[PDB]
């Protein structure tokens, strides 16, 4: 099979029905990386021989009725900073250029046990500590929509690989937007899981207290499929998210938070959000309120975020109660991921890095402002690609909900797919 941009869900169906095999899929993805990865520099380790062997095994198992696992026979790549047994985990640092993992990171092991075929790893900035993706070991990852621009970071290689169909899904860590920001800039879906829903151990730098992890994909159903594979609670659940299937709702009540004093977004995002909200407000049973609680001072929360990045705790626990009541009244909260769309590479020292909002220079740390909320309170957040004209860059929206409401945000993204937005194939790719 040579068809490009099939979803994981479709691919699993076609494996079951014999319209494709795992060997044909591994050859598809490595073929696309041969044809397209050089100018993008998204996949920085390739393990073809191991992947082809694993695919042959999956195919034998399928034929003999011995296939097991919800990802059985599905190839993928993972973020370079997660341990895969026998593979290098450099995190783009010279000090670790020959650091090879002894065992899988626990979430990697859980993809492998679901039957995923790991074909390689995708680029990260050094120690995954930036909102761009570049390092001295592997080079810069370029945004496939405009290669003079960054796909963001730290999961930038993963977002580009998904958007180029080098892989149907990806898996990465998210501290302050590490998964969400590259999804926004690059036009793919991402889900950062609730704190405690899945292990982030076996990550370099990397059970961490703020970092979570989750999938990238090109549909909401594929995000849900990954979470079926990945979820292993290590906190006591306040409730059990249901990842079994899309659960459609008759009523949605949505909160928006698109600006704060001194934290404005570019008018282009503002108009594209407004156009999306207009369509959402026109749906039966849907209310959309501009109802961010004023109880949460954004500057106070930013100061907490800056500190984390007996007194702060006091405020943090009080704000977490304001969020619980918020998500008893609203199903989801929609916010920006960044105040800008994808920018040209900025590898100067941090201090000199600017984001141009409505013509004015703004702080690079606006990335932290628009991602601290889910990070600080351990919340789930799905990033959903909005529509784009061929003359527009990708733009995502961040769908947040209460702790262990991961099913709610992913279900909300699938409902949005019926309204506006979704994955768009970049011009020049399959």
């Amino acid at each position: 099979s040579e068809q490009s941009y099939r979803s994981a869900g479709t691919l699993l169906a076609q494996l079951a029905s014999g319209e494709t095999t795992s060997v044909a899929l591994v050859n598809h993805y490595f073929s696309r990386m041969a044809q397209f990865n050089k100018p993008l520099n998204a996949v920085v380790q390739q393990h073809y021989a191991l992947a082809l062997e694993a695919a042959a095994r999956a195919d034998r198992e399928r034929l003999e009725g011995r296939a097991r696992g919800v990802l059985h026979g599905l190839p993928c790549t993972v973020k370079e900073s997660f341990d895969v047994q026998g593979w290098l985990t450099t995190s783009g640092a010279h000090y670790l250029k020959d650091n090879r993992a002894t065992q899988d990171a626990p979430s990697i092991a859980r993809l492998r046990a679901a039957g995923a075929i790991l074909m390689g790893k995708t680029n990260v900035p050094m120690m995954t500590a930036d909102w761009q993706t570049y390092n001295d070991l592997y080079g810069t990852t370029h945004n496939l929509w405009d290669r003079q621009r960054s796909p963001g970071g730290s999961s930038g290689g993963a977002a580009v690989a998904v958007a180029a169909d080098f892989t149907p899904v990806e898996f990465g860590s998210d501290l302050f937007g590490s998964l969400r920001i590259p999804a926004h800039y690059t036009g793919v879906y991402a889900h950062r899981c609730s704190l405690g829903l899945m292990s982030v151990r076996g990550h370099v730098p990397g059970e961490p207290d703020l970092s979570t992890a989750g999938p990238m994909a090109r549909s909401a159903a594929d995000l849900r499929l990954m979470m079926r594979a990945l979820s292993t609670f290590w906190v006591e659940p306040p409730r059990i998210p249901d990842f079994s299937r899309y659960q459609a709702k008759a009523n949605y009540r949505v909160c928006t938070w698109f600006s704060a004093p001194h934290h404005e977004i570019d008018q282009q995002i503002a108009q594209r959000f407004q156009s999306f909200i207009d369509k959402l407000r026109a749906q039966p049973g849907v209310e959309v309120d501009d109802a961010m609680p004023a109880d949460i001072d954004p500057d106070a929360l930013f100061d907490i975020a800056v500190k984390l990045s007996r007194n702060t705790d006091k405020l943090r626990h009080e704000y977490s109660r304001v969020i619980e009541t918020l998500f008893a009244r609203y199903d989801v909260l929609l916010t920006p991921v960044s105040p800008v769309l994808a920018f040209a590479h900025m590898q100067q020292p941090v201090r000199k890095r600017k984001l141009i909002v409505n013509g004015e220079p703004q702080d690079y740390n606006e990335h932290l402002f628009w991602n601290m909320l889910a990070t600080v309170f351990g919340l789930p957040a799905t990033v959903y690609p909005l529509a784009k004209t061929m003359d527009e860059l990708p733009c995502g929206i961040q769908i947040i909900s209460g702790h262990f409401h991961d099913d709610v945000t992913i279900n909300f993204a699938e409902f949005c797919e019926s309204i506006s937005g979704g994955f768009t194939v970049p011009e020049g790719y399959g």
